[PDB]
């Protein structure tokens, strides 16, 4: 009784997930009216079904989120059994954007409350900030991780002497975990006092790890700082290729030799033109997670022995 | 303790209302981040205050609505006393858009629930469809009407022998009311069997009345149909100048001599270039309504003796 | 696991539905105490069952609605699995009753909220005003239509040259739909300027169509107006036989030759004494709808090819 | 900013309260439509006001309760500041009606939830069962007592040697309290094994005390049982004169010399014809309670030194 | 799909129930941090399962209740299907504790609301005060009774001429029911004017019945009062052995020959040292109730033919 | 109309705040029953008042939290106007306690929801983790900071050459802020690879800064690590003196010369016996914050020019 629907944010990823589930996307016409309002209508029978909506809240964030909530409402009024919102990238949840006024909203809370109000039953995201936002949901949240796929790709290319360098001081726990998993290699930290790199970096291959790349910026500066001191090659691995701002003149005019990202965001054409940017796929893991959520099997058993 | 804030949809109308209230707009920086997410921060002290947010949900509808709800959340977390959302045009509430699938959402209900969830205390709209949407709100809704201003402008230009013609069959009650108010003049109906005009139209001045103009379309066709039979001049009066689609080649290539609208929507530049389109202002009525809501005075006493 | 319960509004219709489902009504003693309060007690085991309550909110409206909500509460506290309220006629939902004070409640909203609060999971009505009230429910609403049965009875009696006449101007969409379905016959409108009948009516058989008959009134006046100009016979078809006020001296002292109604309201004895009033039955359609709701089958597939 | 409104249950008591507050009842037309649905419309301006609704939920209980909730909704949608429901007698709250099925609703809970849902802010009742029902309300409940007025009337008529006799075993705490207050007189209990009267009753004046009289019944039987053994006179004092069933042939064909009740229920004409039934008034206490609730003064200071 | 979890209040009773269900307690580490906060973590996979939590809210009440709600939250965030809270003794629900200030909370309501908020779906208690507290829950409550087991143990020891004596006047209904069930024996009441025992007690065996024993106190005084007049033996039967205060010097320094209680509370060691205190077990009835709740079978059919 | 109430967690701090407000604590008897349940009763009249409850949720956490929610319920049922919960230390909110099972509750969310459910209107805490927990509250939260008082005490004792050292890597932002405020002194970090101290520490006075001290532990180890390399004196400044575990043998058997804490937790006697532990007071700041919250003045204006 599992049915898959998709919006307009990630149609390719939705098609890949549908292919790996040996099914097809549902028949729903999701489009825009003349004045810009979201138009949604369901042409299938979804009564009592187990519905999954694959809709990342990537740029344009507001249109995608409105599509998501309007589809949820249309499916809830059509007597759908359970609605799961598969959101590969959760939009209004970034923590590294704080302009100092102290009178600011909590937009992740707003989005979580609106999702719960419109009728969402479950959430399945990828690499959420798994310390804060899971408390904003009154519905169960299944957070799956893109780290295993990125790490299994890291092990493929046979780095000389890998060292994991966190691009900043906030994200050192993830770097430590990846370093421990990756053959228990060495450890390094970039600190912005200028740059204060901590550890030994000389004649090695560095692997910067992050959950996001917005405008290059911090990653490009960290790569430059640790390549000033004779790092052989610099590989930057990220899960969410937001690539806003310029992010195409920052990557080209940089010393990073390869940026590896996942396919949670469509990765617009100008980035595709770059030669040193390669994208992985989360379709297999997301399909397995969807199948296990539908059948009430252990999601955590997918990531550990 | 009344404070006024504005977003980015209607900044001119908000400034006019603030001028007529002998006050100034509050200091809130409402803008966009690099990736398109709404950024809101309040630079004033709004603790215990009586806050009004002037934000029409016009095109682009989703960005404007997200600005509105994010401002409401930011003000609610800043210990604002009461939050009133002054929405001159309510976006996802049109009834004349029905594509036949029968599995469709009720978007006005979704917007009303999200407004109530984020922390809105009152709503003040202009010319809402005052039979359905007021039941979707669990907060009080003050619906003020743009009919008195349009009618007082109608009486100014000294029509030869005015006759009120409803552009379609759904909106005949409003046409009857305006005809009764306007010196108890004659009555006519356009019916789409082709066009089936009902009543006497010959050597008179016709005044089409509607609450909205989207793409010309129905109004242009009605004007052509009733000018086939020797109508002297045709004036179309509307409250909400949505003007989507073309709405600039429809108006120019038409026989309408003057289109009079209100200022609930910014009325983009290409429409401004047209010579036969003139806009009124609702700033005085909205300012009086805001002042009466703040002081708990009779709003209905503003429109009747 | 389907169980059927009934109150005191429509016991005959409930028995007919139970007969067509090859089952029997549940054992619940629904009665009145000495002081007039509703007494409800369930003598069956309804734990985990799929419960349906057949209770029209017809006159006396308040007693019937109180019976309905008290039965819902009694079944919800008895660990019933799902409760569906089959309401053939929704009571506080009429739109053609507006006395002008502008300070009035929305009673349909009140009833919907109270139904949702007491523990109703689904609603199944017949010929609701399917543009407004479905937004007042936060539970799914299945609106089934009595039009197919009335129309299939219309086609039986072999009208000479049928023409569909809407009794007023508000309900012209339904008349147009029925005219299109009924061999694509002609079209006519009654307008109250006196009566302003639009179209050709002479030597034909007219079929007035409405969703309700309260006191004769509008239908009797329309029949008189269109029989002034040589209409052969006049048949009035309605879904809800409210028949309040007099509605028995209006029908007898009228020129309508046959009034055909459905059995959503018990149709009290004085109306039964009339010879020109004949009632159809919705028991088959309601039984099929109940069976399809219980088994999660397509309700819309019942009404279209 | 205090305004008083009334329904159709207790219009005389509402008028008395309005007279003692030196004000007048608000202008609201509360009536019935042709089909029996409650019609409510507010002809006053109640924006920001402090509204009190005086509406007992006495027989007919369902119509009165529907009037109450419809008035509450009409006032809440008219931007009323605070709504207090003054309910002199709470209807669906009796505990001495238990038919043994164990699958029964809790109707007091249903009424409390519906009152809270429709928009009631406070409740002010008289002689509620102040151990259970106050937990069913999520709004503050002010329970005032009719005991002081009944007791001050008891002390007036100069009983020979008063003894307080509880009509049954459940209500012995109230009898003990009244006996302690009434000059610390003696104590007696009626027990239904036949009747098992406990204590000394001979040559004395007995004063049965209860919060309600439904059909005579228990009180008449207790009076007969304790007058079998030479009780001089028997006075029955109650707060709520429900007087359902017969309650007019039970009182006449009884040995009770005087039944004293309050005016929370209109006390229909046949009871008025009886000579041995006298009614007190709670209008003064209710007016003082309303005035103290509006001004945020101590209600409990009204009943104690 | 049934899983059983336990806290730290009643681990022995939970183990007995798990043994009678031919299963084992789930793997959850419920403990305390250094500062006293409750630590809970689930080491099993409970996705989609039917979870039961066996946790009495006995002394220490606050720690046990916090353990219960924290386990409920941990299981709800782990995608548990349905959570049933098996609470053999409900803590904040006693009615025989009223200190006179009239400004007091309703703690049973607070606990019920917090249980409903944290995510509890059903409640299964033993010998609750089944007239008030069941209305405080918006989730179904299954109240099972320890009376059959106590009564079947009463019939075992072959009393000479049993007479059921209620320890006070409030609990006479339960005493009457047990007397009717126990061979329809005689009836007696203890009344505190000193003690006013009602009925014949001489040369008989008395069986005091209560739902609770807190500090001896009332039961010890009643036993002394009815043994002043030549009662052969006095047996006190209770369901909840709270045994607070002293309750060990009251029982030893008393004339009660045997106190029989159930195992809803762990019955601390000093009480175990007493020779005249014997405990029964509710594990069989609770296991049957759990099995019937999981399989949606009639609970009431467990207690009657 | 401001009234102050206190529980049993922090009676001294509550008395100090009441003294600085020139008022007295309200008359509420907050105690324990025999079985350990919280007993609360209000002996004052709090109708319409502006109530503040000063109750830290410190050890024993569960008893203190239950006292808090029971007082809130008792005051809400007594018609209190607004209830503000002044919680100097929020209990179930620590983030540095993560045992790895991934099936764990979010206890801060549970406490926030229960506070909102029982009827709390506002929260005023001290040095909360101001990035996560403020989103768990649907009521406004006023987070005041103990940093200004600790820093003004730091500047008093005339350190030789102060350097701020963060005890770990998570809390480096607060250390950077305090270093910038404290004459823009130098910066250092302790990193646990053993200890990896970053920066220059030799012949200086180090000032470790943290929001909490639980068991010494991390702070003692950091002090030892940075005193291995010739630090003159080591001062540890904290806001919340939890001091659980041993925390009295860790501090004595350490090289820290002075531990300065605030008075949000009663700081039990064994810690008082230590000579090198000195406590500050937040009573002035909390009194000013309470006064400004009551009068709707700017709280943020208290901490900045």
């Amino acid at each position: 009784d599992m049915k898959l629907f998709a919006g307009n944010a990630t149609p390719e990823l939705a098609q890949r997930i549908a292919n790996r589930l040996y099914t097809s996307l549902g028949d729903a016409a999701v489009g825009r009216f003349s004045d810009g309002e979201v138009s949604v209508q369901i042409n299938e029978n979804v009564r009592g079904g187990d519905i999954f909506i694959i809709q990342s809240t990537c740029a344009p964030t507001n249109d995608n989120l409105m599509e998501l909530v309007v589809m949820v409402d249309a499916l809830r009024r059509a007597s759908a059994g359970r609605i799961t919102a598969v959101i590969p990238y959760f939009g209004y949840a970034r923590q590294d954007r704080r302009v100092r006024s102290a009178r600011v909203p909590i937009t992740a809370k707003v989005v979580a409350d609106f999702l719960s109000s419109v009728g969402v039953d479950r959430v399945l995201t990828v690499d959420l900030h798994a310390e804060q936002i899971q408390g904003f949901f009154d519905v169960p949240v299944d957070n799956v991780f893109g780290s295993p796929i990125l790490l299994e790709d890291m092990l493929q290319l046979n780095l000389d002497n890998p060292i994991v360098v966190s691009p900043d001081i906030g994200g050192v726990v993830r770097a430590r975990a990846i370093a421990k998993l990756l053959n228990d290699t060495d450890m390094a930290i970039i600190d912005k006092r200028v740059m204060h790199i901590i550890g030994d970096v000389a004649g090695r291959d560095c692997v910067l790890v992050d959950d996001m790349i917005d405008t290059g910026g911090t990653l490009c500066k960290a790569a430059e700082a640790l390549k000033e001191r004779g790092a052989k090659r610099v590989f930057a691995y990220a899960t969410h290729p937001i690539f806003s701002g310029n992010a195409a003149n920052n990557l080209r005019n940089s010393v990073i030799d390869e940026v590896v990202v996942c396919d949670t965001i469509p990765l617009s054409d100008e980035i595709k033109s770059l030669p040193n940017v390669r994208t992985l796929t989360l379709s297999g893991m997301l399909a397995e997670a969807i199948r296990r959520i539908s059948n009430e099997e252990s999601i955590s058993a997918m990531f550990e022995h």
